[PDB]
């Protein structure tokens, strides 16, 4: 129900399909394939669309590329930028250029992953959007491997990144201290700046510190499931290890929390729901209250 | 995590924001959705009670009280009562790119996109934005404030199904076929409503006339679900090796599921295992997806 979907305003983004090219790697005996992005001027293609060294050859395995053609990009001037492939266009703008986030491996909120496919139906090449959620480069939208180079973007339509790759299911502990912590006991989808920066250690199993999550959407569910008046609680240095929330994060939200009633009860708060929401829900979104009137509120 | 997220690809709709301008009467607001040639405005801009409608809406007179409504952009003077829906046709045919409509919107179940304009106070200009959801003849979950009337809602290939028209913060549930309550006349957990009327004024509300002025309480059946996501979500929590099970007829009046449908998807279900484990099922998680999730997109797996 409305509850529970939390109903994220993407602002509609106008792009051409050919923003997202599909691109093909060929062998005589073989096939390997995934999106290329071409943001400002430049096209996109991470490494693994072709090991790697002997396949792309200082830039001269871009020659058995299908949809790479050498009228539309300057395949002498490739560049190898760590996992990513830049090449510039002959004609910068024959793809309308787009807005860039500033910050984008520091954003955490509801995203958007769009992608080139081939329609059935409508029997042409379309551009799809898809909706999820983004910590710091990790996000929820589920993925095949051909996806690599879907572009991921901030509700204000600015670009975060391309989706790089993914892992079946992640190991958890904190590790800022290299210990277990109370997630120890999922799957990955990962992103990869322009500027090849990755949120994992080198990037050229995945650990994570706990499941995705907003600091203030947690924190909201956590009074919620553990204090329901509300009543001042000191902060517990448990959320720090547990959840990545600090100290200050905490008194500045302003949601105090009994964080021995969360672990005394851990399983069947992260197995039951809050309503209809989903724990892993709750702490992305939040509760999802209903809307008090705009003059109500202060 | 990606476990949980349905990820429905939806095609990206190449649409000005034009299409959906917001239309002040002064102060009450809605949106006006722009359909090949017409705008149509629901009539409730001008009131949600009968004769308040009438003294405002003022047989047209009212549409010239209505800011973003400019003579020179409508045919005012052509502005048409229909039904509830209010149409008028625009002077630049075509101006507006025309859309796809879909051939029968109130029997469509599935992912659904809700566009809505609005103005971003940070960009200083008018923006269309995109929200994504599930629908059931008629039904969404696409989470809406009042003013967000007249939002536009698509299928998942672009073809439009009609426009939201309103909603509720709760439902109450019962076996609407037949007077009887059923397992979710017990259900304690909150059910908006969220309703679609078309272009041609279909709305899938019992005793129609005038549902804009109505005050009555909304009544479902059952939560909002896909038929095959149910069986298979059923299935998984009563019958794990899917052994083969009799129908059970309490599908009918609880889920709105039929013997043909039960037979057709081959998902069998230990009915007495579901109701005997009602409250637990509906509150706990399979994997990390809601249980009102599942039966709407299935098990993803």
């Amino acid at each position: 129900s409305a509850a529970s979907n939390p109903s994220i305003s993407h602002i509609v983004l106008e792009m051409p399909v050919a923003i997202n090219p599909l691109i093909k790697y060929t062998t005589r005996t073989s096939v390997s394939s995934l999106r290329g992005a071409v943001v400002n001027g430049y096209i996109y293609i991470q490494r693994h669309l072709f090991e790697f060294e002997a396949c792309y050859n200082n830039g001269k395995g871009l020659l058995n590329c299908k949809n790479l053609e050498r009228s539309k990009y300057d395949i002498d001037s490739a560049e190898l930028i760590g996992t990513l492939i830049r090449i510039p266009l002959h004609d910068k703008h024959s793809i309308p250029h787009i807005s860039i986030h500033p910050d984008p491996l520091s954003y955490n909120g509801p995203v958007t992953l769009y992608l080139s496919r081939y329609d059935t139906e409508l029997n042409k090449d379309v551009l799809c959007v898809h909706t999820g959620f983004m910590s710091e480069g990790h996000h929820d939208i589920k993925t095949v491997f051909g996806d690599c180079g879907g572009m991921l973007f901030d509700p204000k339509g600015r670009l975060l990144g391309l989706h790089c790759a993914g892992s079946d299911d992640v190991v958890f502990m904190d590790t800022t201290t290299g210990k277990s912590n109370i997630w120890t006991s999922h799957p990955s989808e990962i992103m990869i700046t322009l500027n090849n920066e990755i949120n994992l250690p080198n990037p050229a199993k995945v650990v994570y510190q706990h499941p995705l999550r907003n600091v203030c959407a947690t924190l909201e569910t956590l009074q919620h499931l553990t204090n329901k008046t509300n009543a001042k609680l000191p902060y517990d240095s448990r959320l720090l290890s547990d959840f990545n929330i600090t100290a200050e994060q905490y008194n500045q939200y302003g949601y105090y929390i009994d964080y021995n009633n969360f672990v005394n009860n851990f399983n069947r708060y992260t197995t039951t729901t809050i309503g209809t929401k989903s724990f892993e829900t709750c702490i992305k979104y939040g509760l999802m209250d209903n809307k008090k009137p705009d003059y109500y509120n202060q």
